[PDB]
């Protein structure tokens, strides 16, 4: 029996454009009359729980709770009470989360590299590198989209945000994509879309396809 | 009575990230008590309508309701409904407003032109044409940023949305940015961001400069 | 009431020429006087510990059982036991630690940007390392013979690859500037794992390596 608040990323409510506040009880016992309430400072938040999670593996039931929340509230600082009562425990227990406030504004760098040459000659896969890297408050939300259309978020992985070596303010983040050599051959033009606090526009795109490399005012090619 | 009830437009919302709505009573007595509500389906009661507008004048009553509401319920399609009463005339005016559903979405297509050879020639000025077709609904927005940051508004003038001749539904916006000859030839990169609903991230960017429209001008073929 | 042993990494193994044992024993409240003692499977007679703590307050005693043993022993899978011998229980406890296919990284090195070296404040060499399993890899930087400092890298840690589940991929970056870019340097970036036959593979990368070293065309004003 454990109660934990979730504050909503910044990649979970730009993915859905509404911030959702969760509140997790864990390992509860699986008992009737599973309600959970909606509070806040104020209190006026109205909304139940949807599609509570079944029995974990270790013998015990679990509860969810999640409700829409306007983006401004988010933005003031009020702390939401997250309630979640049940006959096992006692005393109903609410939670009071808000965002974290004072923390400087970074705005990222979004620079896009090729895959390797070497990589490109074994012809089984070839890697595109995103790298997101001078943002705070390191809570970013890196999506790739081929020809404006999203792709899968299976293909892509973006890596967790990690300190970065000189600037001790600024952390940095990373994502992969795998794509096959025939389709960087032809070249769909992929680019790479981040969302974060510190851009103007929350949006910004960086694009490479194969003719980026060439100055595109040279054409030089060598034939035995 | 008269009452004008101004939809939060898709500039107003992006511009200040906060939906704001207002209802404008217009052409009653110059001054008299008035009672302004926004109404839901469920009635209850709103944000306080702060900075009503003082008597013009002319004689012309009018009377800004603004209030704060959510941003995701706006979009939903519920509709919102200014009730306004006045001792003038006892039976109250209601003013319903949402956004309008039936509407078909279709992605912009952003095309950024550059400045043509004989504007260049003359030297006294350099305008770049962003052009938008293709967008559904009417409502856009479009602002220019120079290596990061955003133009200032007097700077650059944006043209009302016209229906496409091509395509009944869809629109095409235009948005000129005049700056001085000799920027342009330093090819600083003016980039060009718009804001609509039917793009993926709500927002897409486009990029010119000196080097950008200049094709192969050398095919130098070194050949064994 | 459990017993927690922190298991040598290929990274930490490949520092210290050498397997050590750290026990950071967790969940167990701290008593005077308690008794942890290292062995085997069949459990014969170790080294002393060094360097153990006080009692710790926040109920998980943190005090480390020191013990170096040789590699054969660890890549033998047989198992090793922290037994704990604690007050409370006079039953001992023990938790049996050993290593868990392999897969042979490949090492690709990405040169910086354009767009990065232009604004000239900083240039950043990545170091793409995928296809190794486990997860025990130590990604180092070289320049010409010299090992940098760790503060100039970081590596992050590994993640599943997406083609293949049994695959990781692991990404290391190292900052700096866009004067030590444009001149001459090598900067390889050396990867060790254990699914290598040689142990250690690297790559270098130069300002000249984009160039095809064929032609050299310049444009000039
Ligand atoms: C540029 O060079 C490549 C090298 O083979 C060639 O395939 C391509 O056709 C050239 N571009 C043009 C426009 O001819
Ligand atoms: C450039 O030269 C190459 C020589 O191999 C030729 O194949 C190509 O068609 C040329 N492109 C143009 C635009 O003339
Ligand atoms: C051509 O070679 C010279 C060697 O002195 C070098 O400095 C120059 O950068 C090379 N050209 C290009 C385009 O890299």
């Amino acid at each position: 029996i454990r109660v934990f608040a979730i504050p909503p990323s910044f990649a979970s409510i730009f993915l859905t454009k509404s911030t959702k506040l969760t509140c997790l009880v864990t390992d509860l016992t699986t008992y009737d009359s599973v309600t959970i309430s909606w509070t806040r400072q104020n209190g006026e938040a109205v909304k139940t729980h949807t599609n509570i999670s079944e029995s974990h593996p270790n013998a015990t039931f679990s509860a969810v709770g999640e409700a829409s929340i306007c983006e401004d509230d988010w933005n003031s600082g009020e702390r939401f009470t997250c309630t979640v009562t049940h006959t096992d425990l006692p005393s109903p227990l609410k939670q009071t989360i808000s965002r974290p406030k004072g923390v400087a504004l970074h705005r990222p760098d979004v620079y896009l590299l090729p895959p390797a040459r070497e990589q490109l000659n074994l012809r089984e896969s070839a890697t595109i590198t995103c790298l997101v890297t001078g943002f705070s408050p390191a809570d970013v939300f890196v999506q790739w989209m081929q020809r404006g259309q999203p792709l899968s978020p299976e293909k892509y992985v973006t890596s967790a945000p990690m300190p970065e070596p000189q600037a001790p303010g600024r952390y940095f983040a990373h994502s992969i994509l795998t794509v096959s050599e025939e389709e960087w051959n032809t070249g769909e033009t992929y680019t790479c879309v981040v969302a974060h606090e510190a851009l103007p526009n929350r949006v910004t795109e960086r694009t490479v396809d194969k003719s980026t490399g060439k100055p595109t005012l040279y054409n030089v090619s060598l034939v035995m």
